[PDB]
Formats: structure tokens, sequence, C-alpha cells
């Protein structure tokens, strides 16, 4: 069937692994031993259509391996956490690097603000909505913990790949 290659990127500790596992296994894991991090495949139904998601959950930081997953990846979730200002400031660098390897300022992407279940917010929604608008991509707030917005974020990325 149709297979969509999705890649999850962003700074250390924003929730890349928890987000991926929440989508794949429908629960919240508190910690991961990066015995690779790596790749998962899932059959899902999106807009009536059944299809295959191949999701790579990346490390925060081999240049050729990084460039390699950026080049083969079809869509990207760019994750920060709403309680970590530094993670939001790093977003620019992840997006720039993807655009530079793919040779396109039109790569399918969704800006993800994770940990929205938390009280100690340091990044306002309006700031992140502005950044996303500046890139011309959607913004979605998520919580891997409560599952808020998780399906929306991944499913929106797939649609962005189709609408490309
Ligand atoms: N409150 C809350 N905590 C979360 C959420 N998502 C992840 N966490 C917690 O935040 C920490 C980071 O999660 P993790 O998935 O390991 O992050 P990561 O981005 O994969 N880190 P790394 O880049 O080092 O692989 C973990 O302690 C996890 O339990 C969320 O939505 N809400
Ligand atoms: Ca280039
Ligand atoms: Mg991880």
């Amino acid at each position: 069937m149709t297979e969509y290659k999705l890649v999850v990127v962003g700074a250390g500790g924003v929730g890349k692994s928890a987000l991926t596992i929440q989508l794949i296994q429908n629960h919240f894991v508190d910690e991961f031993d990066p015995t690779i991090e790596d790749s998962y495949r899932k059959q899902v139904v999106i807009d009536g259509e059944t299809c295959l998601l191949d999701i790579l959950d990346t490390a925060g930081q081999y240049s050729a391996m990084r460039d390699q997953y950026m080049r083969t990846g079809e869509g990207f979730l760019c994750v920060f956490a709403i309680n970590n200002t530094k993670s939001f400031e790093d977003i620019h660098q992840y997006r720039e690097q993807i655009k530079r390897v793919k040779d396109s300022d039109d790569v399918p992407m969704v800006l993800v603000g994770n940990k929205c279940d938390l009280a100690a917010r340091t990044v306002e929604s309006r700031q992140a909505q502005d950044l996303a608008r500046s890139y011309g991509i959607p913004y979605i707030e998520t919580s891997a913990k409560t599952r808020q917005g998780v399906e929306d974020a991944f499913y929106t990325l797939v649609r962005e790949i189709r609408q490309h």
C-alpha cells in the first residue's frame, strides 16, 4: 500500500520518543534506554484510507547518517516542549538543516509543541503559531502523556505529504 516515511526531530528531552511510542503503542512511556532509538512501522487508517507509517524517532544530536535520514524522510515533525525555551529556539536549526539536505523550502513538516499538559509554560502559543506561519506549516500542541493532539499531529503530517 502507500507508505509514508515520517521523521521525528528536535532537541534532547522534548518528548520525541514518548510521542512516537504513544502513536505506535497507544501508551505513555516515562523513559527510554536509547538502545538505538530507531524505527517503527504501523498500519493506520487516515481519512478512510488504510496506509503504512514508517516512523523514525531520532536522537537530539554521524553527520552522514543524519543527512541520510533527512534525505530519505518524506515528512518531518519538528518538536519542542512548551516548558523549554531553548528547545523552541533550536527549532530554526532543525528546519534549516532539513531544507538544506532536501534542497527544498517546501518540505512537508509540522511544528509540534509537546508537554502541553504541563503548568510551567514558557512558550506562548502565539509565538509558535508565528514561527509556523513564517515557514508556511501547521502548528499543533501535543501531550504524549495525556495523548492530547498526538493523532492530529502525525495525521496532519501525512496530509501535508499528500497535499505537497
Ligand atoms: N509531562 C509530560 N512529560 C512528557 C511528555 N512527553 C514526554 N515527557 C517526559 O519528558 C522526558 C523526555 O522524553 P523522551 O521521549 O525521552 O524525549 P526525547 O526527546 O526522546 N529525548 P532524547 O532526545 O534524549 O532521545 C521523559 O521523562 C518523558 O517521560 C508530555 O507530553 N508531558
Ligand atoms: Ca542543499
Ligand atoms: Mg528519544
